[PDB]
């Protein structure tokens, strides 16, 4: 008579109570459509179990002493060249190897507790040619590679649900990316030099707001007479904005100061606040007058619907 | 004074009512930050506006005399190098083009008016890298390419749910195909000839069924001493089962009749019924007996857990 041991990779194995005519356990367990059968000096279901199947290709389940990993091989009719190999952990993680015809590793798929995992494709050469990364907050990362071993391109979706196309150039350094976010506002840079410095363009509902980027930042920027607005956005998304006028009298020169916890640029002209940009988290610029002692706001704050519109509040 | 008038793409031209010194009318509309201008013959918003954008890149859009599409070309500073085209129409579809630094078709984006898409990304040597459709239904394929232009890698979504992983040897041909249906059950080939033939494998639940497959259908096959259950699933997932006993006694040999309507096998000994095994919408196996007259079904249904089970059913 056998006692049943589950195994990690929803795997079991019958182990004899008793043991056999050498001073060892018989072991049977089923993979695929084939009994598999060994013997181990343990009683506990670890050892190592072999079968054959009709077409002469062979399956090897090898469970550690502890019960703590499965490897489960498949080869082909000689008995060395693999099919597929997958490990098992007792902390259902696993690596789930794929051969091509010749043996060589073709795919790699691993899985981990987090419940996170990775997608490998390999080519003719033994080299990577496509990865996809899904990580446990939903998020993921597919990357493909050039015959050099370098980026051609990428996407990414985030769990702000916002995603990024990214386009390499013959060198594999980055020359264009996208970004959508998940209200369809947009980034789009472009002509992206190794340093990281290129041109940047916002995309916002009824306007774009045009700039360039560096490695630090983006910076957006309008300009109505002498007076200059400038949204900054750093590599991370945090939104500041700032505001220069050239004008020289103190009578009709403005200033502004920026307030990150509301997201607001107060605008200054003749030491009264004048209006209120609200830079909102729908991705919309609101704009609203104080009354004439420059304490408190008037009427309502009013959206932005167009570029000559922010203009018109810079004047 | 000016008429507004709506184009495809979402998009807005500014006409004058009245022509101008030359007898033409004056186009105004705003593309990212930038107003263009133009000119033309007719007063209903067709023809080609321009303009400069402060790098001395070039912005061209042209509406066709019935509105019927436009045109967006943005250009380098040369003027002929394009960065992206946009061709949208009526209709609602357009064409998306971008172009590398070096003026060369790098990425394409298909629209349709049934709301279908294709992404497409070109290498180097101006050759399709990847390719990514979308149909109307949900349902999607994504495809891999080698510097050959052969396929090496395919991944089909549908809308059962089920998906499809595809591997191509050097060569481009299919290789390996990994179908995992909405339920879980899975479909596996390996070591897939040119001629569309190889190993085949479903994985139920519980279980594992093994045969063959050739570019007509796959056969899975179970046999018990002289009886072999054949289950055969069609290209296109249409199952049908079959039996044959070479046991020549007609007191012990076992026949059986297909019912595609019901997906059930019926088996037969010696002129009477004996039982229904029921190929079920989830990809189970339910075994019943009829009574000692071969005429009515008796106790219930029971759902085959383990391959034994079938076989001991085909004894």
């Amino acid at each position: 008579n056998s006692v049943s041991v589950d195994l990690p990779g929803s795997m079991k194995v019958l182990v004899s109570k008793s043991s056999n005519a050498d001073g060892k356990y018989d072991l049977i367990a089923t993979v695929d459509a084939l009994e598999l059968s060994g013997t181990s000096d343990k009683n506990n279901g670890s050892g190592v179990l072999e079968g054959v199947k009709a077409d002469a290709s062979k399956v090897k389940l090898t469970i550690s002493d502890d019960l703590g990993q499965t490897t489960l091989e498949v080869f082909k009719s000689d008995g060395s060249t693999l099919v597929s190999k997958k490990v098992t952990s007792k902390d259902k993680s696993s690596t789930y190897e794929l051969f091509n015809e010749k043996g060589e590793l073709s795919a790699k798929y691993i899985t981990r507790a987090d419940k996170s995992s990775t997608y490998e494709l390999f080519n003719e050469k033994g080299e990577l040619s496509a990865k996809y990364i899904t990580r446990a907050d939903k998020s993921s990362t597919y990357e493909l590679f050039n015959e050099k071993g370098e980026l051609s391109f990428k996407y990414i979706t985030r769990a702000d649900k916002s995603s990024t196309y990214e386009l390499f150039n013959e060198k594999g350094e980055l020359s264009f990316k996208y970004i959508t976010r998940a209200d369809g506002t947009r980034l789009e840079y472009t002509g992206i030099k190794s340093d990281g410095s290129g041109k940047a363009k916002e995309v916002l509902k009824g306007y774009v707001l045009e700039g360039t980027l560096t490695a630090e930042k983006t910076t957006l920027v309008v300009k109505e007479g002498t007076v200059t607005l400038s949204k900054n956005i750093s590599k991370s998304g945090e939104v500041s904005v700032e505001l220069n006028d050239t004008d020289s009298s103190a009578a009709t020169k403005k200033t502004a100061a920026w307030n990150s916890g509301t997201s607001t640029l107060t605008i200054t002209v003749n030491s009264k606040k004048t209006k209120d940009l609200v830079f909102t988290s729908s991705n919309t610029i609101t704009v609203q007058q104080y009354d004439s002692n420059g304490t408190s706001l008037e009427g309502s704050a009013v959206e932005i619907t167009k570029l000559d519109e922010i203009k018109n509040a810079l004047k």
